[PDB]
Parts: C-alpha cells; structure tokens; sequence
C-alpha cells in the first residue's frame, strides 16, 4: 500500500514557464488524461462547508476527501482520500449527522444531490527528488484545465501518516517557490470555479455561510 491516503497540497495558477522549470528539475510528464467528475452535496452545501468533497469519477469510482487536520491546517491543504465505499458512507453519516453498504445507496437517505459534473484535462508530472535519496522523494504536479476554461495547478505529496505532513508541507512549499509561485498566491478549486460560473447563487450563498 505504498502510496498513502493523505494528500498534502498547494494549488497555484500556472504560467508559461511552469512545465519547463519542472523539466529542468528532472520532472517528467507521466501522462495526459481526461476525466469526468460528478460532485454531490446537500442543497445547503453542507459538505463543502465542512471542507468535504464527494465525487464519482467516470470509469474510476467514488472518493470522499475530508480534512486530515481540520482546525490545524487551513482548507485546500491536507485531505484524507477515502475510496473504500464503507468508509465514505461512515464519514458522510458522521459529517451530516445521520444501512447503505455503498455510496449510491446513501445519497437519497442523506439528501445528497448532484451539484456539478465536468471534464478536466490533466498533465500529471512527477518529480522524483534527490534521485529518490530521501523520505517520500516523489512530489506530483498536476496541471489541470477544466472544460469551462479554468487552469489550475497542484503541487502534491501523498503520504501515509499525519506525522509526515509537516515535512511534506515544507517540501511542497519549497518546490512551489522554485516553480515561481508567489508565497501569498491562492487558487480556487475547480469545483468552486464551476459554481462561480454555472451556479453563481450557490457560490454566493457559500461565501455568506462560510463567514
Ligand atoms: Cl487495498
Ligand atoms: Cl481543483
């Protein structure tokens, strides 16, 4: 189970020189892929309010991201990636305060409805660091373009235990600086931009309740 359940990440807005600097560091373009995700939430965006993200990826399956360090690390920084459907069901019941063995079965009972569906084109780069001669010596950089035109990058470390997260954060920040990402720069998740575009009243309601 070598990869790890915990995503540590930093989103950014790509520029013309991002891939070249990745290459010059020894990074490689591992693949280019296109994937369709459908996201689910209550009409109140209860999951999004709790920094939970539930999606079913075509030809891949369900995933629930939920914060690994809620209240300690800011949103869009660390997520446990839940893919075993019984764990997803348990965590959804927990967050939403509610006999489903699979996620499809729980949507009705929990009041979860489709809130977005869209396709992303991704260039997945990986950087093996120090020729692999260190702990967790691979960082991923995804360069995504959503079908609505939004371009977003993510520098990502996948680790196994919360105790690895501080070091992962440090390495992601250092790689981010080398790719030319301003320290203060933020970039919204694709789903948030989808809501801005196509469900602007939901996006406004989200801003209001999150404050
Ligand atoms: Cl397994
Ligand atoms: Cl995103």
């Amino acid at each position: 189970m070598a990869q790890g359940l915990i995503e540590v990440e930093r989103k950014f807005l790509p520029g013309p020189g991002t891939e070249e600097r990745l290459q010059e560091l020894g990074g490689t373009l591992e693949y280019r892929v296109t994937f369709r995700d459908t996201y689910y939430d209550t009409p109140e965006l209860s999951l999004m309010q709790a920094d939970h993200w539930l999606r079913r990826r075509e030809d891949s399956g369900w995933e629930l991201k939920c914060p690994g360090a809620a209240g300690v690390l800011g949103p869009h920084t660390e997520y446990k990636e839940l893919t075993a459907e019984p764990t997803i069901v348990a965590q959804l019941c927990k967050v939403l305060r509610a006999g489903a063995g699979d996620v499809a079965a729980v949507l009705g009972p929990l009041g979860l409805q489709e809130v977005a569906s869209f396709v992303t084109k991704r260039s997945a780069w990986k950087l093996v660091l120090l020729g692999a001669d260190e702990e967790e010596p691979q960082l991923r950089v995804d360069l995504d373009t959503a079908d609505f035109g939004y371009a977003v990058g993510e520098v990502e470390a996948l680790v196994h235990e919360e105790a690895e997260v501080p070091t992962a954060l440090e390495k992601i920040h250092r790689l981010s600086s080398m790719l030319g990402v301003p320290a203060q720069e933020t970039a919204p998740a694709k789903l948030i931009v989808y809501l801005q575009r196509f469900r602007p009243q939901d996006y406004q309601r989200l801003l209001e309740v999150n404050s």
